[PDB]
């Protein structure tokens, strides 16, 4: 799906990561056990980074606005969520909440006129 997205099908594939990771969850849900408690830490990682993509590509599609912050941030909220020593995610929730400051500080701007 990283391939799909680097070939221009983003729609798709966004939906796609969407479905996935809804699956993944469900997979989730149905682990229970010791080796399958290493394997949710396996799919805690794999399912971070999904989450991570998610975040990335629904801010590069539907770009940033009202609506759109709060799914990312949703998003990377899970990640940091899942693996809480990621670098790569934790750096995108403080990018996007940073960018989220910025936007709303240029709506104040606009307000201001």
């Amino acid at each position: 799906m990283k391939n799909m997205w680097k070939s221009a099908r983003k729609i798709d594939a966004f939906q796609h990561m969407q479905h996935f990771v809804q699956t993944m969850q469900q997979q989730a849900q149905h682990a229970i056990a010791t080796e399958d408690q290493q394997h949710k830490q396996e799919l805690h990682k794999l399912m971070a980074r999904c989450f991570l993509k998610l975040g990335e590509w629904q801010l590069n599609l539907q770009g940033i606005n009202e609506s759109t912050i709060p799914k990312v941030l949703q998003y990377y909220s899970a990640a940091t969520e899942h693996d809480r020593s990621w670098y790569k995610a934790w750096h995108a929730w403080a990018v996007m909440n940073f960018e989220a400051v910025l936007h709303y500080k240029h709506q104040n701007q606009a307000r201001d006129e």
